[PDB]
């Protein structure tokens, strides 16, 4: 499925996922894309951060969701 | 009567909305678009946080109304 993730500046970032992936893999990914290393980046959900060691089921993320990316 | 909701990352949405809706009732629609559990979700409109036990008309929120929705 397919999922988007914005950025502080106001870019959309389109990733395509499964639920049964990882965080830590929805970051590495994102690292691929913009290679902002994984340690640097915070995923909030409906107002909740994500853990790396959680899925994107276990937050119930459904297809066209927007997740929203902080800069540490 | 369809009203805007505005997003981190820059992203508009639309919703269609009854001014007797309740603001829990718009954060469910909003969870069904965009995956976003409505407890990771915080509603702004004109400088004010709206809660969830109230509604749209209660905020004076009119046809064409842009909302700015937050994540926590």
């Amino acid at each position: 499925m397919q999922i988007f993730v914005k950025t502080l500046t106001g870019k959309t970032i389109t990733l395509e996922v499964e639920p049964s992936d990882t965080i830590e893999n929805v970051k590495a990914k994102i690292q691929d894309k913009e290679g902002i290393p994984p340690d640097q980046q915070r995923l909030i959900f409906a107002g909740k951060q994500l853990e790396d060691g959680r899925t994107l089921s276990d937050y119930n993320i459904q297809k066209e969701s927007t997740l929203h990316l902080v800069l540490r």
